DNA sequence: TCACAGGATCCTGTGA
DNA sequence: TCACAGGATCCTGTGA
């Protein structure tokens, strides 16, 4: 139940729970999948689309290297915990070269893993002191066992066109959290996600949200109402983690 | 690819990108140089140009000036974060004395780091609630260790001698956009930069320009016509950052 | 004088 | 108890 890459708001854990709530469909579609934590492990055809392009032409290149292809550009920077210049080497050629495999391998080094992207669409992570690890592999293997099930889109949530018969399954930024994406987001997103959601819903198309509906000091009222249309079933400083669905 | 102090409109980031499309010259000239983003790290010989002598000054300046010396300058004032009247003081003794390494202090404590002068010639930004920092001394040494492949220039552009076999590179103020310098801006300028522009290109003498197309809503048309008897590489509320060129 | 890009890491679940 | 993998923030410098 790996991610393809350790990151930020995976689900790993809450897959099992999160199944026993998912409906039948023709498709699944992962319409915030990142870490692949959901897509890697749900039963295939599956949409897997995430706005970040870099990340999602990193899964398309993957598909064809291999775990000697990743070893090597490690040997050939000679990367490890403490090369901190070899690292920023890495960081520039990627961001010359634009090279997906090359992210691939920051990700790696990168502080705390955060795959980071600028205006520019650069890959801007500070050195992590760290490289890979017995999971660098699993996850590896994991993602090239079952990637050939899914199909990869990088569009804005609002268009990807869902299809009747699919089923859809949402688990964008926490508005009252804050990861590096947030900055993806705003309550003009929350909303946009929440009337189109709705008008899934009249289109007989069954959908699954997973959010928190308070965290750390702050609430997500305009949820926390439009909850009440739909389903609930709370699964949690004490943040309260949801999945809101029909 | 630091400037030798911050300033508004420097160019570090795009130096790479700005790079990858100039020619060959046995003389660099920046024409409107402030920040030497530019200078301190294109190949000499530089001839460093802006109108601002107070700026130009303080950079023929700091070439025997020391980190030490401007260390002590700060010790002398017991400048700090918090030190509005040390600052107030600093400020009266450069409008009186003139003296260069004064205002190189003065820089690092105003509002913004922003270095505003006045008809009469007087530094007039605001205290700024800062002081030196990590950056100080690099930004510092850069200069130190590269200021000697520099020849410093305090002319209005449209004197600037330009001689054939060496490269011109335009970042004047974006009409659009508002900097304090935009004082010394107009349409009227405007026109004679891109007049003489041409006149350097029929003179078979290379030039690149930095500048904006479109920022905040409105457009620069009388370049964005302009614009098309030469090249274009678009760079970029989105501001069209482009690099007009031969 | 705040909005923003960009260098920074300990706290924690978990196999041993 | 113990080592390791893994992350829904942090602060500081900076200003078209
Ligand atoms: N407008 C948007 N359209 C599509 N994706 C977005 C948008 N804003 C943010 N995102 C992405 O939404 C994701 C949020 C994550 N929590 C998804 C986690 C994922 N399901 C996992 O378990 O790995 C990130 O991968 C963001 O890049
Ligand atoms: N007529 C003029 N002649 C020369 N320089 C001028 C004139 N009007 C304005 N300037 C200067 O032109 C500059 C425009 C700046 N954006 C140059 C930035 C510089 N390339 C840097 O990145 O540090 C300022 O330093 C102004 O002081």
């Amino acid at each position: 139940m790996l991610g393809a890459i350790a990151y930020t708001g995976n689900k790993q854990s809450l897959l099992p729970e999160l199944k026993s709530h998912f409906p039948k469909y023709n498709r699944f579609v992962d319409l915030f999948c990142g870490g692949l934590s959901v897509s890697l492990n749900v039963n295939g055809p599956v949409l897997a689309n995430d706005i970040q392009e870099p990340i999602i032409e990193m899964y398309k290149r993957l598909i064809n290297v291999s775990w000697d292809d990743v070893l090597k550009v490690i040997k050939q920077y000679k990367l490890s915990k403490t090369s901190k210049e070899e690292f920023l080497k890495l960081r520039e050629d990627y961001n010359k070269t634009r090279d997906p495999l090359l992210l691939y391998v920051l990700h790696f080094h990168g502080f705390s893993n955060m795959i980071r992207i600028n205006d520019k669409g650069n890959f801007t992570t500070p050195f992590g002191k760290r490289t890979i690890n017995k999971n660098s592999e699993k996850r590896f293997n994991h993602f090239k066992q079952n990637c050939d099930k899914i199909i990869f889109s990088s569009l804005h949530f609002k268009d990807v066109k869902i299809l009747d018969g699919d089923f859809v399954y949402v688990d964008p930024p926490y508005l009252i959290t804050v990861a590096d994406y947030n900055k993806f987001w705003s309550e003009d997103e929350e909303k946009d996600l929440l009337n189109l959601l709705d008008s899934l819903n009249d289109r007989g198309i069954k959908f699954g949200l997973s959010n928190v509906l308070e965290h750390h000091g702050k609430e997500n009222t305009l949820l926390k109402e439009w909850s009440k249309k739909y389903n609930v079933k709370h699964l949690n400083n004490g943040t309260d983690e949801v999945y809101i669905f029909n």
